[PDB]
């Protein structure tokens, strides 16, 4: 169901979850093989994710679930600031500026953050 493909897409962003605060430990440690590493994770996962998402928003719209296209709406407007941001932050790390990638890094968790109770709202919309 839609609500099984959700609970799926749920846990691919719990993995970025946790490959995110992995990448942040060795960030502060200086570890940049690592960085490197985990930021391609990263990117791979952010990628599966919004395809995830972006099939469950056009199911909701083919089954006339205007509640969950709203709310799916929402959410996938926040997760594109929060891409934005995530390649804000390859960027910067990329050209060695550690400022901006502190910088964007706070931002991601805080985007993440705020969205947490949007993305649980969908859950039971589905
Ligand atoms: O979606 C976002 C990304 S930037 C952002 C920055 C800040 C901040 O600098 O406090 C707070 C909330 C925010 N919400």
């Amino acid at each position: 169901s839609v609500k099984s493909e959700y609970a799926e897409a749920a846990a691919v962003g719990q993995e970025a979850v946790a490959v995110f605060n992995t990448m942040k430990a060795a960030f502060q440690n200086g570890d940049k093989e690592a960085v490197a590493q985990y930021l391609a994770r990263l990117a791979s996962l952010y990628t599966r994710h919004e395809e995830l998402l972006n099939r469950i928003l056009e199911k909701a719209r083919r089954e006339g679930n205007k509640e969950a296209v709203t709310l799916m709406n929402e959410f996938t407007a926040t997760f594109q600031t929060g891409k934005s941001i995530f390649n804000a932050m390859v960027a910067a790390f990329k050209n060695g500026d550690d400022d901006s990638f502190e910088s964007y890094l706070q931002a991601l968790e805080k985007v993440t953050a705020k969205g947490e109770t949007l993305a649980d709202q969908i859950a039971k919309a589905l």
